């Protein structure tokens, strides 16, 4: 029925396209790929799966395939090409509310398009990812983090309601007020319980511009203390965005130039500073202030900090230009053939109490004497802005750090071994980290990830909403 309407494709080109992802490390061929024209086509697929004894196929929902390790694959199953839902000109897949207090976006829609539609109405989401060509449904199935998360929470903390089609093939609207169990389960739920077809996203009046700063440190203690100062609850401080970067000695000049922030003269100055201090690691805080008045506001904030004098670097850009900054990085890297390469990325949340230990073992230890390509990102988050009732798993401490080591790749094998070594260091040091964007491959690891109480809830929701265990099998939780 769906195949006759040209929606369910089994041809080699279709299956091949749905068999690889951004990670470029693992691959898995699906039996078929659905190209739905409407949510009705998704209901039809999931209802058939629910009602058919001996239903053969697991089902995955491909956003834009930005997964690192096959999370969007359905080996010998059906991959849903979610993007197809946004093919038609009418009706619109992104609706800013009449009063401009929220935006309704299709699960398949990319955040860059959500931004553009929001700005047309003078508004914008409050919480972002660093990179905007990701789907609403995709990031909400994980968490969605960037430099705003310390004060607004992750993207999953900025959703009012969702439309979800469950593994039973039932279309359900959920929120804190209605079907809250499904609402909580789906958010950070790794595509396990149903497909998000619509999410209601909180917005704020859009700032016009961003004052954009980078501050340089050679001392980790000063660097991390200042990050924590900038992101501390008062309500929060003036800064709209706070992240940080780590630069190892061997690839210092190259990595500093690769930020796209520093000029060649700026890079030379930082290299000279590291040299005079014999520093093996350099650290940079990246922060923005959304808006003569800005000058004094910025001066007042910087006066509370302890970066190396003479090493505050400033840019002033349009708000939208700041948010979409990484798009220009992709275009440039792809032209050099350096974008579509293996990405053995390591992402985790590290408790505040152990971040100095992590720095000693990893940045000052394991990563020393290697040529690093890709950013090493480190910044604090506030647990208070996360809802522990949702599926997403975080460390127990009030403050924990996002640590994102975004390695680009003989080299791949070395990098995979290096990541195993970093994880081994953390385990032996007894650091109670949580991975982010990673899939585990056995039960014990997944139970450890969630913790006993949250795992038991996760299973309860799985039995209620996907009892056949069909959905997002690439997560390797129930498959
Ligand atoms: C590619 C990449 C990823 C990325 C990033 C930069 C790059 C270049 N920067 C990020 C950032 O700054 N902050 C952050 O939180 N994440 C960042 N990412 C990682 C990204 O969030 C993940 O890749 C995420 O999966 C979103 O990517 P995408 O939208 O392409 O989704 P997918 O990989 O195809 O699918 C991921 C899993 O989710 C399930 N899924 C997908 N759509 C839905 C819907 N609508 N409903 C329910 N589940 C869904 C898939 O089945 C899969 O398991
Ligand atoms: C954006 O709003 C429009 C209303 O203008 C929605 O379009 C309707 O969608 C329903 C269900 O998909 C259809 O039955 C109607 O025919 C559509 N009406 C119109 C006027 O075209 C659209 O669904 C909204 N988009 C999202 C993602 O919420
Ligand atoms: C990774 O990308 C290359 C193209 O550069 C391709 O030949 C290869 O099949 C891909 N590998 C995986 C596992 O996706
Ligand atoms: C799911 O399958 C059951 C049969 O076990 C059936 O009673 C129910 O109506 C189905 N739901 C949908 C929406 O397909
Ligand atoms: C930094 O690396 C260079 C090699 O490129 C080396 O000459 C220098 O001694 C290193 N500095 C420190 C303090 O490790």
């Amino acid at each position: 029925a769906l195949a006759l309407d040209g929606k369910l494709r089994t041809d080699s080109n279709a299956t091949a396209a749905a068999s690889t992802d951004f990670g470029n490390i693992t691959s898995a061929l699906p039996a078929a790929v659905l190209y739905p024209s409407s949510t009705g086509d998704l209901v039809a697929l999931l209802s058939a799966a629910n009602s058919t004894p001996g239903w053969p196929y697991t089902i995955a929902f491909r956003g834009r395939g930005h997964s690192l390790m096959g999370q969007a694959f359905a080996p010998g199953g059906v991959v849903v090409n979610m993007a197809s839902l946004g093919d038609a000109a009418a009706p619109p897949r992104i609706n800013v509310s009449a009063d401009g207090r929220y935006v309704d976006a299709g699960g398949e829609q990319v955040w860059i398009d959500v931004l553009r539609a929001s700005l047309a109405r003078g508004v914008a989401p409050r919480s972002w990812t660093d990179y905007l060509y990701l789907t609403v449904g995709g990031t909400l199935s994980n968490a969605g983090i960037s430099g705003q998360a310390f004060r607004h929470g992750p993207q999953i903390s900025n959703v009012l309601e969702m439309d979800v089609i469950t593994g039973h093939g039932e279309m359900v609207t959920c929120s804190k007020q209605l079907n809250a169990d499904l609402f909580d389960a789906v958010l950070g739920g790794l595509g396990q319980f149903g497909v998000i077809t619509r999410a209601r996203i909180a917005v704020e009046p859009a700032p016009a511009r961003a004052r954009w700063v980078r501050f340089v440190y050679t001392d980790f203690a000063a660097f991390s203390a200042d990050q924590e100062r900038l992101t501390a609850p008062r309500s929060f401080g003036p800064m709209s965005y706070v992240e940080g970067s780590v630069f190892v000695n061997q690839s210092l000049a190259t990595d500093l130039a690769n930020t796209g922030f520093f000029t060649d003269a700026d890079v030379a100055r930082i290299v000279a500073l590291a040299g005079e201090r014999n520093a093996t690691t350099v650290y940079s805080i990246e922060a923005t202030l959304n808006y003569a008045a800005v000058d004094q506001e910025l001066a007042s904030v910087l006066g509370t900090l302890s970066y190396v004098e003479g090493f505050a670097f400033q840019r002033d850009v349009a708000y939208a230009a700041f948010l979409d900054r990484v798009h220009g990085e992709e275009v440039a890297l792809n032209k050099l053939g350096l974008w579509r390469v293996p990405h053995p990325w390591l992402n985790m949340f590290v408790p505040r109490s152990r971040i100095a230990d992590f720095d000693r073992g990893v940045f000052k230890g394991i990563l020393q004497g290697t040529d690093i390509v890709g950013p090493l990102i480190v910044y604090p988050l506030n647990k208070s802005m996360w809802d522990d009732g949702m599926s997403a798993a975080t460390p127990s401490e009030d403050v924990f750090y996002a640590v994102s080591l975004l390695f680009s790749s003989n080299d791949l094998a070395r990098l995979q071994e290096q990541n195993r070594r970093i994880l081994r260091f953390c385990d032996l040091a007894g650091i109670q980290y949580k991975t982010y964007l990673a899939r585990h491959t056995d039960r014990s690891d997944w139970v450890r990830h969630f913790g006993a109480a949250k795992w038991n809830r996760f299973v309860e929701m799985k039995n209620k909403y996907d009892p056949k265990r069909l959905l997002s099998p690439g997560q390797d939780i129930f498959n």
